[PDB]
């Protein structure tokens, strides 16, 4: 590319750095173009000739330089690298060190058609009146697409923002508005006060029409802002808003330093959240809440995503990553904290099995080969863009998990709070944190050695226990399936004497192995409690069988997290082969004795995965055998629920997870149910109302029909509660008529009928069952060129696109097929982290049916199937 442009490297030279930003914007929403000017304060560090930058897409008319000493307005040489988003500013003279100087760039733009930058789009009343807005999201490298910038995480300043908008339109930005002044025409010109010290791209501005909710705490302005159609839907968010800044504020003992926190949900908008300073933005269906038409699940989503952007208030704006290698220390902070503040004051919601599934999910992620560490160098923007993925998030909380269980919680916020303090409108990287951890540790433990490994190895260890008497032996070695270093290892332990008194404790493998003393003779034990350390646990047989007797004897000596464990544990084991997979299903049948949510829907994901993989390498008779079995094990609790929203969350949860599986596989008269109470919503034109935990079951099963489809499809494109069309959308796309799935996704990739933003949920949708399966795969195929369009390589939708729409592969024929795709696309596109993981799990799906197909095939030998075999 450029030989010829005066930098080479990813990361900008040290040599200048921004002091303050003055950005005026005339955005027109109506012709999708806006024309700009920036004043950029800098200063020199370094002897140098040229000032390197970030900017795409901008037309440049004038770009002066001036010598703050010198106040002459000079005209400065421009030269671009498109390829790495950067410009060169050539200098008349050369720049001092410990100078100041003035760049004033003008230029030109269009308004972005995709969900990244600064980007607009219409949507339309309930009047059918045609509305238009405007929005960014930069994180992580669009803000360089909205105005030029030295956009990268270390480079903080202050930022004067300028909008010109249309008198009907409102403009928010991070900061409170300073002032308006009236221009010619229906304009108004708006100033925000500077900001505080951020990164470029915590930046964030939007024009539209809305209305607000606001509320006083203690000097802050708290506010939501909707659509206002829509403004009757944010009470719920603004209640919870002001507990959580409270609690925040208490806890990290650090006022949130602005006069305004604003909320705004946003019609169109790729990501669930985004924690832009005072501007924080949302999904509608992620922040907007009603009672009547949105589920339990709905209700803690809408808690956990607003817990999760207000923790970033602190951790990633108040204190930010040097780097994009060191993202986990926002969003695995961030994640932790969202998850603990339920946990002090939502407790009733139950978050702790979300948090808990999540780690499950993010450990057989973890597992695999193509795995990176933690903590890992990005050299691209595509390995950037692969960073916003589960390790990041849950690997990076479940670090902290395992930190604050094995230290104490009070030593834990003694750490928090010093670090916060320490490096409050700055930069770190991760040896930071633990120098916190290590001052408050009083060196008894060195932290920074012992999380060594966690954060710079890929992957967990495997720990294998074996009871010889009074001890238990232990080791540890690197989890994965075959086709380095050791860990620090917090081994909690609970075990029950043979007197049945329960007696628990800690010790630290930091060796290759280790012996435990268990003082007495025990019945069983259980290493890893409630999976507070980020590791897998294999038992010797006889050890094994201990625990699934228990299990069978009063599986209530352990919690739910304890049996969610194992359950997950064992099925993982014998997908590895360190098990025969007939082990786990004897562990499961204690199920009949099982009334909590995790253990149960944990149990259910491994069932669903196994019957989805037999349904597409068409076993019909065998995954239809499968799920009789697991049915006929859960028939009571199945059975003895009802069509209410009674009870709490977490029994509200299991209510659904029942009723969808056995909806799902038609099984016992659940259908027969569902499909009376949808007739009666329908010939009601949707007047009855249906329990909001049921709703998704009955929508689905309406949805076979042509009358219901048609039916929904009419409710989805005129109802105003987003939680509700949601549920529906799920229906529609789980619709058996491939001409219905086909169109489902034509729409939403070209807007119409359903946003974008469904694109990849509709795929995902499509993807699970029978009829859909091919259909999906081909549809990423054949547009995906427009997909990548829209969607960066390698951002998080391409890679939720890519593995939902391949993970359910199981031969051979299409390892082969999906390579040979992508190695069609560009030797780079192949060799990025999503391509490979998925023709990873895919060949481990060829090994688990080689392994574990004629296995199933005896247990189920007498099993009664519901489906003719071919
Ligand atoms: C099955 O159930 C669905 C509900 O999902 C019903 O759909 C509703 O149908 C009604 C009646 O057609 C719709 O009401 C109409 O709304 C329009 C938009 O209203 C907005 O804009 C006005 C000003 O523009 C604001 O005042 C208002 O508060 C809203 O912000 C109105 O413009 C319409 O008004 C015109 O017609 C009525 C006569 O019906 C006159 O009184 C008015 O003065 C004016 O002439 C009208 O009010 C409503 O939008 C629909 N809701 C949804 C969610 O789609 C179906 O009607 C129902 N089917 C059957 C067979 O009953
Ligand atoms: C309701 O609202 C009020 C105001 O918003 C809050 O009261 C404020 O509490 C904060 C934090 O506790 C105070 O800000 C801090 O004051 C501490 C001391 O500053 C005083 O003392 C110094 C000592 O030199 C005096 O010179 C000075 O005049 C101040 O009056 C500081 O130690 C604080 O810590 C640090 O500042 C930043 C904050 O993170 C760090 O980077 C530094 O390391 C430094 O240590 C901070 O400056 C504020 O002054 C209080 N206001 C009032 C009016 O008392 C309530 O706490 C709040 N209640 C809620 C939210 O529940
Ligand atoms: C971007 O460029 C577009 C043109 O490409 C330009 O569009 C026009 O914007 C104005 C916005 O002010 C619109 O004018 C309105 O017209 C309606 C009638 O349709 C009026 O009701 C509007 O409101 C009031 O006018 C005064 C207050 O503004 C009041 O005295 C009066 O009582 C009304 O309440 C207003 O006059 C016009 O419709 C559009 N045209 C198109 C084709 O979209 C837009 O202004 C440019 N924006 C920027 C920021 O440069
Ligand atoms: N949900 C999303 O699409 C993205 C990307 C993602 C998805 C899964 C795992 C990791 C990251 N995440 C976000 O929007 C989370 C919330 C989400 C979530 C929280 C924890 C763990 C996983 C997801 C969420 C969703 C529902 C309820 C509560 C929180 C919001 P954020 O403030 O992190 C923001 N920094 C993301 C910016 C971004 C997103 C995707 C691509 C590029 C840039
Ligand atoms: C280059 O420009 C930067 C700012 O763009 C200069 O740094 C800062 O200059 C201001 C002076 O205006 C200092 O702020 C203070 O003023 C207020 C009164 O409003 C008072 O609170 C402070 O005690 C201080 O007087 C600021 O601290 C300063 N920062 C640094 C690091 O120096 C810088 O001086 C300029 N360099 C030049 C012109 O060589
Ligand atoms: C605020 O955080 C800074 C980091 O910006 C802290 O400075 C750091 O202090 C730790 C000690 O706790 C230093 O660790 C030591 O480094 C030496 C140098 O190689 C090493 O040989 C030792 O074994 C030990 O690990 C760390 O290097 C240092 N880092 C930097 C960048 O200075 C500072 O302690 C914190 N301040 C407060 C008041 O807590
Ligand atoms: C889910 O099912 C389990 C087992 O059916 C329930 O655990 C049972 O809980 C009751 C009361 O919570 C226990 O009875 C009490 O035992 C303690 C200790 O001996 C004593 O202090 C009380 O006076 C009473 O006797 C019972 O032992 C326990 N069963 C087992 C096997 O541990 C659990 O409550 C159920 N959860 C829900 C939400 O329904
Ligand atoms: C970039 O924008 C510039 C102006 O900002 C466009 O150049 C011309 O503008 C002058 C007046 O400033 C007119 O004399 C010309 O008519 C404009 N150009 C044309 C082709 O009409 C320039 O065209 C834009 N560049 C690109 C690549 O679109
Ligand atoms: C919407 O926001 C405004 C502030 O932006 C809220 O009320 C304001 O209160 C302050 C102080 O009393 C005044 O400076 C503003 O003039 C007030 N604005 C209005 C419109 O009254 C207002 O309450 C918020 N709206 C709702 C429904 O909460
Ligand atoms: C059950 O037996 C255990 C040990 O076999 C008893 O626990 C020990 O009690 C002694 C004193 O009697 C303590 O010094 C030990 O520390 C205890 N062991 C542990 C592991 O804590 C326990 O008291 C017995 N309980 C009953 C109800 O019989
Ligand atoms: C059709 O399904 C419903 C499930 O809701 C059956 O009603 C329940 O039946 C089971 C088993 O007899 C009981 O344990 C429940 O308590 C019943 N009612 C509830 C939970 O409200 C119904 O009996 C089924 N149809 C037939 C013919 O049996
Ligand atoms: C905006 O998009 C149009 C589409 O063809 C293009 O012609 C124009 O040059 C673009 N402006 C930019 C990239 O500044
Ligand atoms: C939801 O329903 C309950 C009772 O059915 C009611 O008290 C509540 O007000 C309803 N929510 C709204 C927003 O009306
Ligand atoms: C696993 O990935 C590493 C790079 O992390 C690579 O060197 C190695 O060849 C891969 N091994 C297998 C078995 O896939
Ligand atoms: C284990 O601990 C018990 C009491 O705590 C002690 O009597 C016993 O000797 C210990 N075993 C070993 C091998 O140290
Ligand atoms: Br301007
Ligand atoms: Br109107
Ligand atoms: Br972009
Ligand atoms: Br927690
Ligand atoms: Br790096
Ligand atoms: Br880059
Ligand atoms: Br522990
Ligand atoms: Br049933
Ligand atoms: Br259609
Ligand atoms: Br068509
Ligand atoms: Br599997
Ligand atoms: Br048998
Ligand atoms: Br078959
Ligand atoms: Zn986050």
């Amino acid at each position: 590319n450029g030989k010829l442009f005066p930098w080479a490297q990813i990361r900008l030279p040290t040599a200048v750095v921004p002091l303050r930003y003055e950005l005026s914007l005339h955005p027109n929403l109506t012709s999708m173009t806006f024309r700009g000017s920036v004043t950029i304060s800098v200063q020199a560090l370094q002897v140098t000739w040229n000032i390197i930058l970030h900017s795409t897409g901008h037309n440049i008319s004038r770009v002066t330089f001036m010598s703050a000493v010198s106040s002459q307005e000079k005209q400065a040489e421009i030269l671009e690298y498109a390829y790495h988003g950067q410009i060169a500013i050539v200098a008349p003279e050369a720049l001092l060190a410990g100078h100041n100087y003035t760049l004033k760039i003008e230029y030109s733009a269009n308004i972005s058609s995709s969900y990244y930058g600064f980007y607009g789009f219409s949507y339309t009343d309930e009047s059918n009146e045609k509305k238009y807005f405007a929005a960014t999201q930069f994180e992580p490298l669009a803000a360089r697409s909205a105005f030029p910038c030295f956009d990268e995480p270390a480079f903080k300043a202050t930022f004067i923002i300028k909008i010109i908008r249309d008198e009907q339109y409102t403009a928010l930005s991070n900061m409170p508005k300073k002032s308006s002044v009236v221009l010619d025409d229906g304009l108004v010109q708006d100033e925000f006060s500077e900001s505080v010290k951020m990164s470029t791209y915590l930046v964030a501005f939007i024009v539209g029409e809305m209305k607000n909710l606001s509320q006083d705490v203690n000097g802050t302005l708290v506010s939501i802002y909707a659509v206002p159609e829509k403004i009757g839907q944010v009470h719920y968010a603004l209640e919870t808003t002001v507990k959580l800044l409270e609690f925040f504020q208490n806890y990290f003992e650090i006022q949130y330093p602005l006069k305004k926190l604003d909320l705004v949900a946003i019609p169109d908008f790729e990501a669930g959240a985004m924690e832009n300073w005072g501007l924080l933005t949302f999904r509608e269906e992620t922040l907007l809440y009603d009672s009547n038409t949105s589920s339990m699940a709905d209700r803690k989503l809408v808690t956990k995503i607003i817990a999760h952007e207000l923790a970033h208030q602190w951790f990633g704006n108040l204190v930010t990553m040097k780097w994009w290698n060191d993202l986990w220390l926002n969003e695995g902070f961030a994640t932790f904290m969202e998850y603990f503040s339920l946990e002090k004051i939502f407790k009733e919601l139950s978050s702790y099995e979300d948090f808990l599934d999540a780690r499950f999910k993010t450990m057989k992620k973890d597992s695999l080969n193509s795995s990176h560490p933690i903590s890992s160098s990005v050299q691209s923007s595509e390995q950037i863009e692969e960073m916003f993925d589960s390790l990041s998030y849950f690997k990076g909380s479940s670090l902290l998990l395992m930190l604050k269980t094995y230290l104490s919680e009070d030593v834990f916020q003694h750490a928090v709070v010093l670090y916060l303090h320490n490096h409050s409108y700055a930069s770190i990287q991760s040896d930071d944190l633990w120098d916190s951890f290590n001052e408050v540790t009083n060196q008894t433990l060195d932290v920074k050695r012992m999380m060594k490994t966690w954060t710079l190895q890929k992957g967990f260890p495997l720990v294998t226990v074996q009871k010889k008497g009074k001890e238990l032996f232990i080791q540890q070695e690197r989890f994965f399936l075959n086709m380095s270093y050791l860990w620090h290892i917090p081994l909690s332990y609970v075990t029950e004497g043979r007197n049945y008194s329960k007696y628990q404790s800690v010790s630290l493998l930091d060796k290759k192995s280790g012996v435990i003393n268990l003082t007495e003779e025990v019945l069983w034990v259980k290493v890893n409690i409630n999976m507070n350390g980020y590791y897998i646990v294999h038992y010797a047989d006889d050890d094994w069988e201990a625990l699934i007797h228990q299990l069978k004897i009063n599986p209530y000596v352990l919690s739910d997290k304890d049996r969610a464990n194992l359950i997950n544990n064992i099925f993982e084991l014998a997908g590895l082969g360190k098990v025969p997979l007939k082990r786990a299903f004897d562990l499961i049948n204690y199920l009949g004795n099982e009334n909590h949510t995790a253990p149960i829907t944990e149990a259910l994901f491994q069932t669903d995965l196994i019957y989805n993989l037999l349904e597409k390498l068409g076993y019909m008779d065998l995954a239809s055998r499968l799920v009789t079995r697991v049915f006929k094990l859960l028939q009571n609790q199945i059975q003895q629920q009802t069509w209410t929203d009674e009870g709490t969350p977490s029994m509200r949860e299991l209510r659904s997870a029942l009723l969808e599986f056995a909806c799902t596989h038609n099984l016992g008269n659940c259908s027969t149910t569902a499909m009376k109470l949808f007739d009666d919503w329908m010939a009601s034109n949707g007047t009855q109302s249906l329990p909001t935990d049921v709703m998704t079951t009955v929508f689905k099963v309406g949805a076979k029909t042509d009358k219901g489809w048609s039916f929904l499809l009419g409710k989805y494109i005129s109802i105003g509660s987003e939680a509700e069309k949601n549920k529906i959308l799920e229906a529609l796309a789980s619709s058996e008529d491939v001409r219905k799935l086909y169109w489902l996704m034509k729409s939403s990739l070209n807007g119409d009928n359903f946003r974008t933003q469904k694109l990849s949920f509709i795929i995902r949708t499509v993807g699970r069952h029978f009829p859909g399966h091919l259909l999906a795969w081909d549809f990423v195929k054949e547009n995906w060129n427009k997909l990548v369009q829209k969607f960066p390589l390698g951002s998080y939708t391409i890679q939720n696109i890519v593995a939902g729409s391949t993970y359910l592969f199981s031969t051979k024929t299409h390892l082969s097929e999906v390579q040979a795709f992508f190695e069609n696309q560009s030797e780079a596109t192949f060799r990025l982290r999503c391509v490979q993981e998925a023709l990873e799990v895919i060949q481990l799906n060829i090994q688990w049916m080689e392994k574990n197909l004629k296995s199933l095939t005896w247990w189920l030998r007498t099993e009664t199937s519901q489906v003719a075999p071919a």
